[PDB]
């Protein structure tokens, strides 16, 4: 059931010999089930992988590093201390020789290091050492804004300084091996964009001085997030916290704890809600999951009408009072080989059964990735200007009009990094080639 806009990217990347197809575009529906119809289409000869448990659970997928078998720390260039082949009848060498395409959801989070250890991974254990990625057609995914690794400090950030320069997917020297085919996105709605504040975002993001004073001289309003149907985006899920549990203390009805059934293998951290969730009539919560069904989807706003032991009642603010929720299971999936003729099977290790719910007074960027908000009030915390960690935040909204913002911003905040800026003008042709 893909549109004409997922079937264009599917079918020029799904036929073609070369391997390497990077796809561009904002989180949220279709291009979730853009991924779901790839994975199904290879269904037996590929794994969905990400960089991360989150993006892991979300993608129907597994860690690259749980996969590979990769260590938890800096991946030193074709290494093999780091980068350890699986060896002769390994459960894993069995299911990258017989594997033709791997699908990498979220790239953006993926550091270079990382890339370069599933290249002489692949080639390592499939005899194509002179092919990139052993000639396994490489499927990267997901907005390549949504940044930055996370780089320590000390010897390990002179390592990626010497070896590739910086720690992000692009420097990776495979891409002088191999060109990029870029499949671009974000027409999913054109001028529910506000091309001005397009255009605005661009000035922000190169630095542009009078732009940011256009945007604190619109924007500025001390704590409106008071206004009726505003979202309180806070950058630190800390501080989300405690402004959901202020709101939901004010509410006088009873509370209801939720009890998540965490069955096999399931890392706390990658627990997609509060797996002790307390809620109270006239909360306000957001969905997490596609409903099977139909009538509700996944990041949908509503309140808390009714509260009961394994279902509950949320008014939906998109158009009200229709859907009654019930416990989801979420399944921690890890590809493997089986002999059933000779080939990957995605077996499910772990389970969290929970409501898809979570309280939604206040968010975080985190968790409001590709979400088309209403009106949205940002709160800032004197310092995020972690080299432009904020240019997320201010995307979560077509129009200018609909951002409120607590404190004015730094012209820090929002400047894009060198290589970045670089990176997605370079993108902007097509094919994207590593010179030099």
């Amino acid at each position: 059931g893909l549109s004409s806009e997922q079937q264009r990217a599917f079918l020029a990347v799904t036929q073609t010999p070369h391997p390497a197809h990077l796809i561009t575009g904002p989180a949220g529906t279709g291009k979730t089930t853009l991924l779901y119809a790839l994975q199904k289409f290879y269904k037996g000869r590929a794994v969905t992988l990400a960089p991360t448990g989150t993006a892991a659970l979300q993608a129907r997928g597994q860690t690259v590093h749980s996969f590979f078998r990769f260590p938890a720390r800096l991946l030193r260039y074709r290494h093999p201390e780091d980068i350890r082949p699986p060896g002769p009848h390994s459960p894993l060498r069995k299911a990258i020789e017989c594997m033709e395409v791997l699908i990498l959801d979220e790239v953006g989070m993926v550091r270079v290091d990382l890339l370069e250890a599933m290249d002489w991974a692949l080639r390592k254990t499939r005899k194509r050492l002179e092919e990139p990625f052993g000639g396994v057609k490489v499927l990267l995914l997901g907005d390549t804004r949504q940044l930055e690794p996370v780089v320590p400090g000390g010897e390990e950030a002179l390592y990626i300084a010497r070896t590739w320069g910086g720690p992000f997917f692009f420097q990776a020297h495979v891409w002088e091996e191999v060109a990029l085919r870029v499949h671009r996105l974000w027409e999913s709605q054109r001028q529910r964009e506000d091309p001005l504040f397009a255009e605005l975002l661009k000035r922000l993001r190169q630095g542009d001085p009078q732009a940011l004073e256009t945007l604190n001289r619109a924007a500025v309003r001390p704590d409106g997030g008071e206004e009726p149907g505003t979202l309180i985006l806070t950058p630190r899920r800390k501080e989300a916290d405690a402004l959901n549990l202020k709101r939901l203390e004010a509410l006088p009805g009873k509370p209801l704890e939720y009890q998540a059934q965490v069955k096999g293998e399931f890392a706390e951290t990658d627990f997609p809600t509060e797996a002790a969730l307390t809620l109270k009539k006239g909360a306000q919560v957001i969905l997490l999951r596609n409903d099977p069904l139909g009538e509700y989807f996944n990041g949908d706003l509503g309140w808390v009408e009714d509260l009961e032991a394994e279902a509950l009642a949320v008014r939906l603010k998109r158009n009200g009072r229709r859907v009654v929720i019930r416990p989801f299971v979420w399944e921690k999936i890890v590809y493997t080989y089986d002999s059933e003729r000779e080939c990957i099977k995605p077996q499910v290790v772990g389970t969290f059964r929970q409501v898809p719910v979570r309280l939604a007074w206040a968010l975080t960027v985190h968790k409001a990735q590709g979400l088309t908000l209403d009106k949205v009030h940002l709160e800032l915390g004197r310092g995020l200007f972690a080299h432009g960690q904020l240019y997320v935040a201010l995307t979560r909204v077509r129009r200018l009009q609909d951002l409120s913002l607590s404190r004015p911003i730094a012209p820090t905040e929002l400047l894009w990094r060198p290589e970045v800026e670089v990176f997605e003008t370079r993108i902007q042709e097509g094919i994207w080639q590593k010179s030099h």
